[PDB]
């Protein structure tokens, strides 16, 4: 039934969303909430430049779910998201049914589209979810053979538990915040190395981490695993991630218990959540596995997706932003089934709306490393700017944004933007 | 408030007067409970009893700010969010009524059968909703026996070592915990297998409860850290140390440590254990300027742990310690965890990390006690153990000894389950 949403034949009477441009075209539909001067935060979805108020349409019968507790009046997608993949299903039918360009009903009706659908433009975005557990990987394979390069030689790199599993650790969900959201620079224990103690100071290596994340649809019961084979089935969608990292404050604190401070002081999402079924066109075969992992990480067919990712950083009253990553979420050595299996093997249970980040996401030449501290190898490779001037870590006012994108023919399932400016540190 | 710490109060339910019980008229921690008279609800313990906070509210014997009813909620999280003159306000109330010469619910029986408790009737639950679960490393003890098998970095002395911990599988004191499978890695293969834990562990610890937030990008000073405390419970941090070796290099612990991890129900406040504030080590180093505080913030908490087999008449004592020990302080461990702006928020649990003594049997883990797997522990009853075995109840128990009373922690329990084959 859904599979006909993903025409690419298809399109809107929303003519903006059929823009080859356009991050939201009627393939997409990406889930959000959103608030404007109508009414408080509330569950929506993108098309061309208009939201859909879920709400609005319910209350007008033009959209109707499983009987029960209203899960549209919620701030949060968690409720819904809950009710399970027929109903995501079942909602993006009728939307894809509705907003058809040959679709007379709600189209035609003037009044009660200036009542359903607010423009962007007009409205504000807000985390998507409600994050309950937020979990971040290292399943590039560039990446973490270019970061073990910095504390290793060249034959240490990789460890070799690194391509037995889906290496990952607890994030802190608190300090994950939506796009447009401003990162104050971090203040924290910096070593030099001609000191022989720590200072205590703002941070002078901050620095992006690109990255995906999943949004957990249907969790499971602490002691049970989710199969290998099973975990797709248990993931609702997908967003852009920045773990913006401390790297001086990290250096020093990371050892043994891994990284703290210098990440959690912030993280940034896209607002959309784009649906694994919107992906569904864009499923391509994952890099060979070698060595073949243990079978609970197995298994079968194509388990990768072809999303073109891009990093822009724009210094504060720069005309244009600079284009300093491009690299495809296809390289990324463990997959999200395969990480989901992990998590849970040992019986840790996930919950609805849970976050899993990929981990830096980087290919394998120098305009495809997914943080600063790759692309300018520490600081000894400054970037040069579009419009003047240059980087080695990111500097106060600058911003820093992320994007994505899946490019059918003659159309694109994208992302939006996953931004944020830096504010000065605390004195 | 500081009335209700006099050790001379007595209480009219008599089970409170004894002097072994963890839950004197000094203590009165908070909890969540369920009976087959109503879901779960707000509760306080008092002797082998539980005050239904809900009822006395309805009843008029206790009130609180006007607003939402916060005791109508399953968790104590918005009871928690009103702050500590509301803490205060509903422990003074609590301490008057119960107090022996009160008469007002004491002598009204047909009242008192609405609003007490047996704790033998109830069920307790999970008394927050964790939105956050950070674990620190601060025994120097425990680090410098660890470090020692794979001693201190210089990091360690210099600030709280610590992590995210896994707030989900946090579950309450009594939940069975099932033995976790993963990948082993065995000193004969060069590849991993994939099975039972074969080294599984407690870790005895304390953990607190943040009584009040703060805001992303806005630190808590040191000296101001407390204040935003609510309370304290025992912590086990359940451990797969086979696991852990061989996935931890460079992350840190992950599987290994979020299968599965116990608290004891009842959250004993930081005001009922303001007698036993004692001074805490000396830092050597002195630590940066943000870490440092005046005064005494450690405290005077004994602590246990017991495993007993699958039937056994008797439980084996094997770690008998002090939480006064402990190298960094709840204070500094919060001020450090919101250095770099990281905000936290009502009912986050954060763990003190292992806590061992200096002798042989004080260490908070049996990776510590037997030395991973090399001197076994002779066990009450006959047997002996290196790690835990299926069917093995581990119980942690925590307290504060008074003159003639003890402020004390209840229990922190849980039974093994075999692993799923
Ligand atoms: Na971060
Ligand atoms: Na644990």
């Amino acid at each position: 039934d859904w599979r006909a949403t993903l025409d690419p034949a298809r399109k809107s009477w929303i003519e903006t969303a059929n823009d080859p441009a356009c991050d939201f075209p009627i393939q997409n539909l990406p889930f959000g909430i959103f608030s404007d001067a109508k009414g408080a935060r509330r569950p929506g979805v993108a098309l061309g430049d208009q939201i859909v108020d879920l709400a609005a349409l319910a209350r007008a019968g033009l959209v109707t779910l499983p009987a029960g507790a209203d899960v549209l009046a919620a701030p949060t997608l968690n409720a819904f998201i809950a009710l399970g993949r027929d109903a995501w299903r079942s909602v993006r039918v009728q939307l894809s049914a509705l907003f058809s360009r040959d679709d007379a009903t709600l189209r035609d009706d003037a009044a009660l589209r200036a009542q359903v659908l607010v423009a962007q433009r007009d409205a504000t975005l807000h985390l998507p979810v409600e994050i309950p557990g937020y979990t971040d990987f290292y399943s590039s394979k560039e990446h973490a053979t270019n970061v073990g390069s910095m504390f290793r030689d060249p034959k240490n790199a990789l460890l070799p538990n690194w391509s037995e599993m889906p290496i990952g650790y607890n994030g802190r969900a608190s300090s994950v915040v939506v796009s447009g959201t401003p990162v104050r620079r971090p203040n924290g224990q910096l070593k030099l190395p001609d000191q022989e103690r720590p200072v205590f100071g703002a941070c002078r290596k901050l620095d992006i981490e690109l990255e995906t994340g999943f949004i957990v649809g249907k969790g499971n019961a602490l002691g049970e695993p989710i199969a290998c084979e099973d975990a797709e089935a248990h993931i609702f969608g997908m967003v852009l991630l920045n773990d913006w990292s401390a790297r001086d404050i990290q250096q020093w604190e990371y050892v043994p218990l891994g990284p703290f401070n210098s990440k959690g002081f912030a993280t940034t999402i896209s607002p959309w959540i784009v649906t694994l079924d919107a992906l569904e066109p864009f499923r391509v075969a994952q890099p060979e596995q070698s060595p073949q992992p243990l079978a609970y990480l197995r298994h079968a067919g194509k388990h990768a997706f072809d999303i073109a990712l891009e990093v822009t950083l724009r210094a504060e009253g720069a005309a244009e932003a600079t284009s300093i990553c491009r690299t495809n979420f296809r390289h990324m050595y463990w997959t999200m089934a395969q990480q989901l299996a992990h998590h849970t093997v040992a019986g840790c249970n996930t919950r609805v709306g849970d976050l899993m980040g990929s981990g830096t996401i980087s290919g394998p030449t120098k305009d495809s490393f997914g943080s600063l501290l790759e692309l300018t190898w520490n600081g000894k490779e400054p970037v040069a700017l579009n419009g003047g001037g240059s980087r080695t870590f990111i500097e106060d006012g600058d911003e820093l944004t992320l994007a994505g994108w899946c490019q059918g023919d003659g159309y694109r399932v994208g992302f939006g933007t996953c931004a944020g400016r830096i504010l000065p540190a605390r004195s």
